[PDB]
């Protein structure tokens, strides 16, 4: 999420600079709008409770006076009209009154707090509605537009991406036997697959590679929970994504059988965001940054986007292997972005040592995630299909992760007077049932998919040399 | 589930008999006098159904002789109560009546139909109640008790299981630096877990292991679906299993903006389930039998049973990766209870070479599951915990999984009066979690964790021969 001084002209900040920033994501420009209206009805309501928390204390001030010069107390206990408001509230108002008074007076006063404490969580939770849906700030170098296919730049280009050959992905995914999807259908739903023999040894070899690869790199190596709960899922991803993407998971939340409570948890798409929220609430040491974690987990995506898209091979599926690479940046200087070119070349030297052609794209900022700044794309060439296809997404989210996520960057050289946050970063190294396609397009020949030379190390004995056909082509 | 015609008298089967192995089970033996009452009522609900169409072919031809004949038709169109019965509609009595009035007639047999239909319907969902929640017919030697500290009996032991060590699972987990506890807290929930580093590999060497182990025996290694449909999950998991084992998971069930239904579906918390389906509705070869499984999935577990169970460690927790053992067999002779003795010897054979003590243990009764006819747990010694821990199951369903899924022995050499279904059975090879807790504690010394000489083959140059220490034990 982004600073909120930003959005007031009382500090440095101003709301027509987030106003340009949402017309450049091509988004509703009034959010912004609606943020500093209710900030500011947010402002007047704590002015209200700071003036009620003074006239508490003038009442229990009249009374300790009153109680050591020992009044009769009073025994009427009817609440005078006269008094009842900010204005008549006074210090000589209430001196006419008796103990017994002032005392239902400061009562009245109590449920009032409390009303404009529920208006305070109220108008913050309003505030937050509109600050959760405004995207981060923008690259100088980010192209501004919704269009994709016209304004995404090429910036590097790698391989033969001209080449095409004789099987498509979906074809070449059943003839080695390694595809179920009529009885992946039946049981999962539509989309769903079995992924069986040859390219299970393939997927096991890629997460051997991919983490071997990271592993003596600097990264740390990191198992992470499928699911997470509703409080922490909404920190690391916006309500879009939990209309078209999120599975919502149901449990007991508590492992007894008098229970009967339940707990709404979610299904992670990424392994971004159970890392994201790994150090959650922490004050992060510089001497420690850059911290790099190598993500392995199983992502599920509901995929509600796209209907009719790839319906046939593992390309899109509900269910994927991904190692993710994930790096805690320092905000100074220019690490994080430094940082950013450097997981986008570990990525390009991966696929450039499985001999895989691609291309680096800059996404438009209209199709850019609100946490992301800018995004590196690496869309490797299919020669059976003939068009370029997604394999990477290079992600730099800044300091928008780790200020909802409270991640801050602990220095102790400086007192500061606003608290700096860490940046955070996210680029997929290897998407398992996506690289097996790419694979299986590039290395197709005659006999069937030779097995690239990184990979020969982690293949079982007998298909080592090359993984051969052994049904013919899924004919129509 | 079981065959109906055990539950009927009229054919070969006893339901006496049935009631004796509920009782085995220790479960309700009244479900057997439900099941038949049920069944009864829905016998005679059949009869009445047969007798309705008998009478609207009556109807209908009644008319047809009337119309050939040309009658007048008739402009009455009043039903008349003298006929309305299965008595008192006959052919007579329809002979007296109009055209008009026998088509007025025949609506109302038309409704009766529909009405014996939905009765039809749910005496048969009656009758399924009782039948999912009776378990099947056991081994005679399988112990009967409801004890199972007491009437476990030990097969075989090997290695040594007395000799302790210095620090429990626990301990190892944290010195190190492979275990996040606390920061999984926050993310999943209790029970929730981050495994880092040296344990990611250690992982990745077992899974390594396990499918060449199986694949160089025969069995064909498979990636399954980690969700499953309602409709399917209810056919391979019981009742006690929705309660307190398996997470919901609500999708959209539809890849459409348009949409607003919603599809409930179900984690997997064994690949038996997914594997089970696979061959769902299908005629199995006798020549392709037996048809061996090498099942890789994460299985999720809600684990309601247990609380303040194995809290700290990762032995128990809510997410695991587990390589599983599924075996299609024949039915005839004694082709699934010398497979059942080939599984768990495969699974002996496994922690054998990695060096790990246990016994094998043949189950009570009453703590089997309904499927399962009988059970054998590897129980391997744990020396920093003092005590044994179970790491395998293998279980022989027989045609009880097979009957539900429609699964049958597609022989083709005779012609039967009842279809036989194939026998199912499932193991598992190597359950991650626990098992590194089993290498952890076997395997410690002073300086770290050596590594098992069946894994230094799939672990990372650097830590091959031994796992060191980085941290100290988490002190209280
Ligand atoms: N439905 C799907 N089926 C299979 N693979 C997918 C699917 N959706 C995305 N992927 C793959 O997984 C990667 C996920 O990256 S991403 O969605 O674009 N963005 C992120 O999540 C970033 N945190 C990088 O991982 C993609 O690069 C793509 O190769
Ligand atoms: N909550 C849990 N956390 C970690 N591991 C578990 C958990 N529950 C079971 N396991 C492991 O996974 C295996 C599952 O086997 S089982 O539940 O007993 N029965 C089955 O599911 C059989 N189909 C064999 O897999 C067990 O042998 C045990 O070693
Ligand atoms: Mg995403
Ligand atoms: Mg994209
Ligand atoms: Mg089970
Ligand atoms: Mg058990």
């Amino acid at each position: 999420v982004l600073d909120l001084d930003l959005f007031r002209v009382d500090k440095g900040g101003d709301p027509a600079l987030i106003r340009e920033t949402q017309e450049k994501r091509f988004k509703d420009p009034g959010l912004v709008d609606q943020l500093v209206k209710a900030d500011s009805e947010w402002r007047r309501c704590r002015f209200r409770a700071d003036n009620l928390n003074k006239l508490k204390n003038l009442c229990s001030k009249t009374i300790g006076e009153k109680m050591k010069k020992k009044e009769p107390v009073g025994d009427d206990e009817s609440v005078p009209e006269n008094v009842l408001s900010f204005d008549d509230l006074t210090a000589d108002a209430l001196a006419n009154l008796k103990v017994s008074q002032i005392k239902k007076v400061r009562l009245l006063i109590d449920e009032a707090i409390l009303k404009c404490d529920a208006e305070r969580i109220k108008l913050e939770a309003e505030r937050f509605e509109n600050l959760r849906e405004i995207g981060n700030l923008l690259h100088p170098s980010v192209p501004i537009s919704n269009d994709e296919d016209v304004d995404n730049k090429v910036e590097r280009i790698w391989g033969d991406c001209t080449v095409r050959k004789k099987y498509s992905h979906v074809d070449l995914v059943v003839m080695v036997d390694g595809f179920e999807g009529e009885k992946g259908a039946v049981v999962a739903g539509s989309r769903g697959y079995f992924l069986k023999g040859v390219l299970v040894f393939l997927e096991q070899a890629l997460i051997q590679y991919a983490l071997r690869t990271l592993g003596s790199r600097g990264y740390i190596p990191i198992y992470t929970p499928f699911f997470m709960r509703k409080e922490v899922m909404q920190e690391v991803a916006q309500l879009s994504q939990f209309d078209e993407e999120l599975y919502k998971v149901i449990g007991k939340g508590s492992e007894k059988s008098d229970d009967n409570s339940y707990d709404e948890k979610y299904l992670i798409a990424t392994s971004e965001q159970p890392i994201a929220a790994l150090h959650r609430d922490e004050w992060l040491r510089p001497e420690d940054l850059p911290i790099k974690y190598a993500g392995l987990s199983t992502c599920f995506r509901q995929e509600v986007g796209s209907h009719g898209r790839d319906t046939r091979g593992i390309f899109r599926v509900h269910q994927f292997e991904k190692i993710e690479q994930f790096v805690y940046s320092s905000p100074h200087d220019n690490k994080s972005w430094e940082m950013f070119e450097e997981m986008i070349t570990t990525a390009e030297e991966f696929y450039q040592s499985l001999g895989i052609p691609y291309h680096i794209v800059n996404i438009v900022s209209g199709s850019l995630n609100h946490a992301a700044s800018k995004k590196l794309d690496l869309e490797a060439w299919f020669p059976g299909s003939g068009a370029f296809r997604e394999l990477v997404s290079c992600s730099n989210c800044t300091d928008y992760q780790a200020r909802r996520l409270r991640i801050r960057y602990g220095q102790t050289k400086k007192m500061m007077d606003k608290v700096e946050f860490v940046h955070m970063l996210n680029a997929t190294m290897c998407a398992t049932t996506r690289t097996i396609c790419a694979i299986l397009e590039n290395y197709q020949t005659e006999k069937g998919i030779t097995v690239p030379e990184k990979l020969k190390e982690f293949m079982p004995p007998g298909l080592q040399e090359l993984i051969p056909f052994v049904k013919p082509a899924p004919i129509e």
